[PDB]
Parts: structure tokens; C-alpha cells; sequence
């Protein structure tokens, strides 16, 4: 039966946004990330022809392109350089983003699920790499390297592949086939044929603007993207103390069927799909305050889109101009398979910051659409997200910030998902208060010294722009203790306040060779030493005694050498909460194949 | 929702040296090897042929399972321009044709398949080497669009288990209520030498022409082509509708191997857990299983791990040995990858229908590394009737139906399993629809043009011959041809009270006979305004009802042949006949290809 499913992790790469934070900054500023075709992909002048519909040519020079496309760190995953050269960049990027999402969740593959029943569902539709289309490997490699014994399937459903993958993951969680799932999508542009095919049958706009729900709409703009989320039942997530971005209440998907031409959308199917999604989620349409439409900026698509949603909403309520409307495609373009995950990321960011971002190019609305006759009001300027107050069935009540996203493929496949915010219960005992009398333990590890240096710099910045304070010390320590893999190069710090942590990390960044309560070491040099020290049960008794009695200094002195420690026993009573911190700074090396 | 029985009501597929299921059964029964040389229309093998194994930009093989009429299509049937069909992937074309054939075999038409039109489509595919790019979603989206299916339409890529995973997803959708019917299947085609070059580079393909499953000297598998589909539907509803059921699916499960001592290395523990969970869901005791369609790729590493995993799974429940059969169709048709699961399902269904176990080729010399005496399985070697196992589960003798299972494992670690059980009809054979000269049947055949109708007549005559159909099948045949076939332009009808009379009249039609008793010809293209004026009157409806009830079949056919639309359901006021399998539409064969 249907039940609440929680989102506990998030990560993605989008045009002019190497992470979610930069993506939020771009959305907040109303920035257009559409740019020219980079020269490293191919030269556009040779293939550029203004005539529309011509074969073996394109009439566009813009698109959403992500930086560091061919960058990988194979040694992290124990992969030879030649293999990585033969691997599809989509597989590499999805692997990195999935690892980053698991890190953001405050979880490691060993502790993600003891049963190891973790599902993997990736949506992808383009395989233009010169070594052939191998979609299954994208998920199989992730399941193999991280040792996931659950479902690992790649889904191809056109522009709604990611959303359909999320739906399948939800179904697997409901059926008990899995306890956790990695759901996401990826879309990369690596061959001019990608643009040639689209230009031949004329869906791409000639300009650099995907004018969603605007006048003069003449198609969408291609873009690249990749992202993933970690799904988990709400009750279990609440018990574990992990942070929840949002809650998924329902999902549905169908096909348009027979229309007046292949690829022509069907409003009736969309209306039925949205109605069924609300039915499953048990959500009244009047309570929805935002809606992430497909919004490809197509003359034909947009009116049909709005009409379908209008009918679905009119099935329940007759009010008008009470819901918002927008799309991230106006910012980052149409990334196809990753469009659904990008919209989900936008919704989660809006919920976190409780704000509605502008929708570009909607200043002049489509004359063919009469929004006054519709519940929707296209967002135009940054505004705080109010909780809707409604009069459902003669009873006033304040409802949480609810949102929905609809993704529709070119082949008629359609999907929809309902997302609701999480309202934590007022349980803030804060018995884990960090003070100089109860100093915290901060541990950072990396494969080599350079990666650790970048980790330190990234953490310092993250503290700066997020304005973290002393109340986050316990959460930070717990996340860095039982949320990060313990690697070769290792260091630790003891701090009773945030400013002290700032000072010591800053000293480490500079060429300071001795710092108070700071330790350095490596595990490669210590195998037999760790073996002899671990041979004794005195090790276990000693570590327990020297944790309980307050001997943190020596505990770190040994942990840095290579000693393995279960930090859970350090918190006998209650448990801190995981939070989001910068992920591992994967090395950037160029690997490519010759056609 | 909760697990429940799901029935199979349709089947169709194309396999090497087998254009349909009947020829596939004939090949399996004869113990035939369908592996042959590479056809010259695909590419020349001598240029790329190098004996050295693992060499780049070359292959060390010249054999594979190839299906005939690969580039043949009938676009005008589906209202498709020739250029579009040229641009369409052959996998999409073949899957579309096979899905239509399966729906026809079910005794169903797209209009009447489901009134709600919630029909799911799940296709497993992993190779997209066509020169126009890999477009997998279109394979299912085109089928949903042409036939107007408003349910899920998704393409699945899970390596060698894509078809089985698609079947699992369709079952889950049926359980959740997202759909009432589903088209599940897979397809795998070889159209580019890169397909063989990649496999030869990392050395999985055997150099010989034999996929020696569970045999000595095993050194890999042999590539093959295949395509097939099935129609799924809840058992209770299918029983109510009277449709024929090939078998019943009790459970399905799928997982991944995880971390092993190398990428693509199988994990026995994951396979054992998968099989155990599948039996758990199906509520089937392992001792009751009498057949098992293993993956059986004929690999030195794979086979012992395969047998060990199944051995552990079975030992979880029972400790008996040498009581279950074992085999694979890959020894016959090779390893078709995405279509391997559907091919094995088809083999199991055919075995259940004919209640026989077919030989497993190249298993005469068993693998020395495997001690089958320590295992429940006994590899089948010769054709034998399928006994119902009599077992002593928990101190109670009972005779159980013929149960079977099939396991498909991908190269990336993905695994799948399905349990199939036979259907035992209840003894309800009132036969109140007996066909006699006093109650003659109505036989109607329609086609786009005259040639297709001619081939339909010939195919039906043959089908009667080799299946030895008799008078007791007349009602089922008439019902299937009435409410199971689309009513097309070229149309004819016949009135017959016995099978021999039908044979005589159809044979006369085949020959150049211009007048035959109780035989009518006509077309619908010439009759639009005539049908409009005749249908303008409610006298039409009253008249057709009167002239059905009162026995005026001759005039009813005289008008039906012209273009009149008739609902044959009212012709059977009491009870309802049962649908059966009859030859499908003979799609025209025209060559369409693209230039790279």
C-alpha cells in the first residue's frame, strides 16, 4: 500500500552549477545558463546552416553545457586508466554524483543498509559515445563498486526517464524489494549527431532562450545535467535522525496513446495522470501552491499542458489564480532525461529556503493562453513561499508547502510526482551540546595530501557562506565521524568552539608544521604495527576506557595512524543528527576515446 | 498490491529457423541445432576473421543464431510512410509485428483488449547498433501510439535479463492496479560487425558452433537473434472471460550480484538468495519443481557457480537429490541475450502445452567440475513425457501440477527469476454451442488486399491439417475469427456445418473457382455512401437483430462482406465460446534499410 517516502540525499551537476548550492544561486539571481557550444566538443560553424529542417546540419549554436565533462578519478574506484577511457562519461558522472549523494546523506556504503538491499534506477536515453550505447553498465558499475545487492536497472522513457525511475524505485520500496534506493538521471552531449537529429525534424529553438509559458515560443534549448537522490521510508528515516529534504506522497505514469500525429501530446491523458497522482497521494488540488511544469517553450505543447492541468484541478476545485507555475528549463534549458531530477532539485531547494524563484522569459505571456481562466499564476519575481490557507469542505486549516512536477516524453510517455515538505517535531533537547568542557572530535581523511587540502578549504568556505555556529558542532562531528569513509591520509582536530576550528584549519592551510591539538599520519606505513596493537584485547578495553575517561588526544593519536574505531559508542545516550557537508573533491583527469 | 496469480493468454516470437512458436517446438522436439554461418547480407566475415583470441578490431567466430526476413516490414498496415520505416530500427518493427501477432493469438483486438485502455508495454533491449542511433523508448512508444495504449510504456535495459526484468515490472504494475493488461517481451538483433567485435575483444564468445550448456569443454556462448512477446492478465478475470491460458506466473524476483572478485564475475550467494526469495513469494516448495530453465551460457566459470547457487537454494528446503530436470534453449538457438528470458518462457509454455521435456544438446558429456549426483538436478538428454511430481511434503502425499522456473543473469551482475505453473481447467464442458448442420457456424476472414486473404486461407488450411482440428473446435474457431480479428477492407465469409465442408469451400476458393456455395466476396472501399444510407435507418439495427435471431445468416453475410459493422457478441445470447490460437495476419515482406 501507498505510504510516505523520504528524501535524505541530493547531488547534481548543472550548467554553470557544479553543485546544488551554485544551482540555487543561479535560480535566485534569475540567471540564464545557456551558452555557446564549447570548442572541445566540436566546431559549430562547419555544420551551421540557417535553414530549418535541413539534413546533416543544424541551425543552432547554444545549449546548456556543464564544465569538466571528461574529468574522472579512476584510482578512487580502483579502475585502470584504459578502462576509464572506454567507459561512457555518463557512467562516470553518475557514479561520482551517486557517491556524493550518499556522502551528503551522512552515510557510507557499508552503513547505508546492513542487508545491502539498495536499489539503483537511472534514467538515460542518449548513447552517442563512439564505443556504443551501454546503459545497463551505468547502474551495474555503481552496484558492483559499492556492493549493492538490490535491483539495478536502467530506464529509457524519453524525457521522463528520471521521473519514471523514481516511480519504479518507489514501487520497489513499497513492495519490500529494497530498503533504500538511488534514483536519478543523466544526459550528456558528446557528438554533433545529437544536434543534427533534433535540427532535422525541428524541435530546437534558434535562440538561446527556452521561453516556457511565454509568447514567441518556438521550441526548447538542449542542455546537459546529472543528479541523484537517496530514497528511504519516512518512519525509518525519522528514527535514524537523518535530515530529510522532503517527502514524496505519490507518483503515476502513463502514455498519451493515439493522437493526431506521432509525438503530439494528449491533454486528456495528462489530466487523468495528474488526477491519479493526486488520488494516490490523497492530496487535494487546492492545497498545491507550486507546480513544476514541463515547459519546453513549444507553441503546440504549452497550451495543451496548461489545459490538461486545468482540467485536472477543475475536477476538485473551481477557484482561479491561486497556484504558482514555473520551470527550470528557462534557466538551464531542456536536459531531457535529467529534466525531472533537475525539477525535483529545484523544488527541494525552494522548500529548504522557503522561496519561489523567478521564471525567465514569462514577462510576455502566451496570447493563446488565458491564465485568468486557470488556477496558475506564473512566477515572475523572487517571493517567499506562503503556506496556503484553504476552506476545504467547510474547515479552515493551514497545510504544508506542497508541490508537483510533471515530465512528458516525446513518445507520449508521461509522469507526475507529488512532493511535500517535512515538518520536524519540536524535539531539541540538545543534550549533545559542544563546549570546551565537552570538546568535539573533528576528523578529515583523503586518499592523498592534496585531496585533504582541498577538503579543508572547501569545509572552511562551507562554514563561511552557510554561517554555521557552535550549535552545529555536534552534527558536524557526527557526520564527519560516521558519514565519511576512513581513508589513507588522515588528520584530526579537537575544538570546543567554531572559531577555534577555524583557526586550526586555517593554520593547517598555511605552512604551519606544529599546531595544537592537530595530528597527521598515514595508514600505508602501518600494517604490522596495527596488527600487533590490534592483536591484544587490551586494544578494545583500552580504547573504551580512553574514550569514556576523556582521553581524546591519544585516541586521535592512534586513529590517525590507522586504528579502526566505531564512533557510535562515543555517544551512549541519544544520537546527533546528520547534516549536509561538502563531499569528496574527486580528482579531475581527462580521459577520452578515439573514434 | 499483495502477490496474486497472473495468467498468460498470448504468445508469439521469431527465433532462428523458427518463424513462429510451432516451428520452434518442432526444432526443440527434434533436438535440432539452429546455429548457422553469418549471412552475407549482414557483412562479410572473412575480412574480419582472425583466429587469435582477444585481438582488437577483429573476431574469431563465424557462427550465430540468425533469423530470416530481418529487414522485412509492412508499413502500410500501420499507416507509416516508406521513408519513416526506413529510418525505424528493425527491432522496433519486429517487436511491433510480434506484439500484434500475440494480441491476435489471444483472440483479442486492440479495441476490445481493455475498455479502459490501460495496457502496459514493457520491452527489454540492450543493443542499439543501428546506424541511426539507439532509440529504445520508441520501441514501446510506437506500439502504444499505433494501438492507442494509455498505460505504462517503458523500455528496460538490464543486460541479458532485460526481458525477464520487464516481465517482473509488468507483474508489479498489474499488482499495483496501474494496469489491467500488459505486453511484455524482448528483442535482440545483430546488424553491425561491432556487435561481434566487442564480444571477441574481451573473449566471451565460443569459437565453435555449439553453446555447450552444462557440458564439458565449455568455452563460452554463441550469439543469437530473437524476438517475442506475451500478454499478461489476472487469472480470475481471464477465467471469467473464457480466454485460453498458456500458464500461470506465481512469483518473480530480481537483484544484483554486488561486489565479487572482478567485474562481471557471478556471485553464487546472490543467485541462491534470489531463487529462495522467488519461491518465497510464489509460496512454492522447491521439492515440487520438476523443471528448471537455467541460464546455461556454456561458460567454464559460469556453469559451476550457477549449479551451486541453485543447489544451495534448494537445500534450504529439501535434502533430496536427482529429482528435478535441467536444461536450456541456448544449446538450440544460442544466447540471444535480451530475448533469452522470453525464449525460455516460450519453451516452458510449449512443454506444458505438449507435456513433454525436450533434449538438451551437448550435455552427453557432463562437466567434470560439477558433481550432479550431489545435486537435485538431472540434465535432460532425450525426449520424455513430463510427469506430475508425487511428493511427501510435511507428512502428506499430494500430486502437484507441473511447475517450472527460469533464471536469467546479466553480464553486469543483474539477476532475475520467475516461477511458472500450469493451469488446470475445471471440468465445465457443457458444449451448449455445438456446431451442427442445423446450427451452422459463421466463418469470416478479412485482409487489407486479396493476396493477404489468399495467404490467410492457405495458412488456415494448413493449421487445420497439422493440428488435426475437428468439429468440436468449430464454435471456438468461429468466435475467435469473429471477435478476435480486425475487420479489414477485403472480406469474405463462409457457412459450414462441419469441418470437411469448410475444407472443401476454402480449397475451392484457393483454386480459380468463381462461384462457390455459401461463399461471398466484397470490399469496403467502394461502399461509404451505401453503408451510410443503409445505416441511417434504425431499421438496420432492428433488421440485423431479427435476421440474426430468425436464422438469416446468408443475408447477414451478404451485408457484412459489403462493409456493414456487426457486433457478433449478440449472436451468442447464452454462455460464451472459448478463444483458441489461430494463425495471425501474414504481414507483407518488403525490404527497408538505411545507408550509413
Amino acid at each position: 500500500v501507498v505510504r510516505d517516502v523520504a528524501i535524505i540525499g541530493l547531488s547534481g551537476r548543472y550548467p554553470q552549477a557544479k553543485n546544488v548550492d551554485e544551482f540555487w544561486n543561479r535560480l535566485k539571481e534569475g540567471k540564464n545558463c545557456i551558452s555557446e557550444i564549447p570548442k572541445d566538443r566540436w566546431d559549430w560553424q562547419s555544420f551551421f546552416d540557417e535553414e530549418k529542417g535541413k539534413k546533416e546540419s543544424m541551425y543552432t549554436k547554444w545549449g546548456g553545457f556543464i564544465d569538466d565533462m571528461d574529468k574522472f578519478d579512476p584510482l578512487f574506484f580502483q579502475i585502470s586508466p584504459k578502462e576509464a577511457e572506454e567507459m561512457d562519461p555518463q557512467e562516470r558522472l553518475f557514479l561520482q554524483e551517486a557517491y556524493a549523494s550518499i556522502e551528503d546523506a551522512g552515510y557510507t556504503p557499508t552503513t547505508l543498509c546492513e542487508s545491502r538491499k539498495v536499489g539503483v534506477f537511472v534514467g538515460v536515453m542518449n548513447g552517442n559515445y563512439p564505443t556504443g550505447a551501454t546503459y545497463w553498465s551505468i547502474a551495474n558499475r555503481l552496484s558492483y563498486l559499492l556492493n549493492f545487492q538490490g535491483p539495478s536497472v536502467a530506464v529509457d522513457t524519453a524525457c521522463s526517464a528520471s521521473l519514471t525511475a523514481i516511480h519504479f524505485a518507489l514501487e520497489s520500496l513499497y513492495s519490500g524489494t529494497s530498503e533504500c534506493a538511488i534514483a536519478g538521471g543523466v544526459n550528456l552531449i558528446v557528438d554533433p549527431v545529437h544536434y543534427m537529429k533534433l535540427s532535422a525534424l525541428t524541435m530546437l529553438s534558434p535562440s538561446n532562450q527556452c521561453k516556457s509559458f511565454g509568447d514567441q515560443a518556438d521550441g526548447f534549448v538542449d542542455g546537459e545535467g546529472v543528479g541523484a537522490i537517496v530514497l528511504k521510508p519516512l518512519d525509518k528515516a525519522i528514527a535514524d535522525g537523518d535530515h530529510i529534504y522532503g517527502v514524496i506522497k505519490g507518483s503515476m505514469m502513463n502514455a498519451g496513446g493515439k493522437t493526431n500525429g506521432y509525438t503530439v501530446p494528449n491533454p486528456q491523458a495528462q489530466a487523468q495522470l495528474v488526477a491519479d497522482a493526486l488520488q494516490r497521494a490523497n492530496v487535494h488540488a487546492r492545497t498545491v501552491s507550486y507546480l513544476e511544469a514541463h515547459g519546453t517553450g513549444t507553441e503546440l505543447g504549452d497550451p495543451i499542458e496548461v489545459a490538461g492541468l486545468t482540467r485536472a484541478f477543475e475536477k476538485d476545485t473551481q477557484d482561479k489564480q491561486f497556484c504558482a507555475l514555473g520551470s527550470a528549463k528557462s534557466n538551464i534549458g531542456h536536459c531531457e532525461s535529467a529534466a525531472g531530477i533537475a525539477g525535483v532539485t529545484k523544488i527541494l531547494l525552494q522548500l529548504k529556503h522557503a522561496q519561489l524563484v523567478p521564471s525567465l522569459h514569462s514577462r510576455t505571456l502566451n496570447p493563446n493562453i488565458d491564465f485568468t481562466k486557470t488556477p496558475f499564476v506564473v512566477q515572475q519575481e523572487l517571493a517567499e513561499w506562503r503556506r496556503p490557507i484553504v476552506e476545504i469542505n467547510g474547515t479552515t486549516n493551514e497545510y504544508p508547502r506542497i508541490a508537483g512536477i510533471s515530465s512528458f516524453g516525446a513518445g507520449g510517455s508521461n509522469a507526475h510526482v507529488i512532493i511535500e515538505e517535512y515538518i520536524p517535531e519540536e524535539q531539541k533537547q540538545s543534550s549533545l551540546k559542544i563546549t570546551p568542557q565537552n570538546p568535539a572530535i573533528f576528523v578529515l581523511s583523503a586518499k592523498n595530501a592534496e585531496r585533504l587540502y582541498e577538503i579543508v578549504q572547501q569545509l572552511l568556505a562551507f562554514i563561511q557562506e552557510h554561517s554555521l555556529s557552535d550549535e552545529h558542532l555536534a552534527d558536524m562531528a557526527y557526520t564527519l565521524q560516521v558519514g565519511r569513509v576512513a581513508m589513507e591520509e588522515r588528520i584530526a582536530v579537537i575544538a570546543g568552539t567554531m572559531k577555534e576550528l577555524q583557526q586550526k584549519l586555517t593554520a593547517y592551510v598555511k605552512g604551519q608544521e606544529h599546531i595544537a591539538d592537530l595530528y597527521r599520519g598515514q595508514v600505508n606505513r602501518n600494517q604490522e604495527m596495527l596488527d600487533i596493537l590490534t592483536s591484544d584485547d587490551e586494544l578494545e578495553e583500552t580504547i573504551a576506557r580512553w574514550m569514556e575517561r576523556g582521553k581524546y588526544s591519544k585516541l586521535l593519536d592512534l586513529w590517525v595512524k590507522g586504528l579502526s574505531i566505531d564512533w557510535n559508542k562515543l555517544y551512549q545516550e541519544e544520537q546527533p543528527g546528520r547534516i549536509s557537508l561538502p563531499t569528496y573533491p574527486f580528482a579531475k583527469e581527462s580521459y577520452w576515446t578515439h573514434a
